């Protein structure tokens, strides 16, 4: 069947990781 996808979703929780990764990396 047809789907849908929130882009906003995916950009939004891809730079939610990118933050939480981003602190991960700079804490070390």
């Amino acid at each position: 069947g047809q789907e849908r996808f929130n882009r906003w979703f995916l950009t939004g929780m891809t730079v939610a990781g990118v933050v939480l990764l981003g602190s991960l990396f700079s804490r070390k």
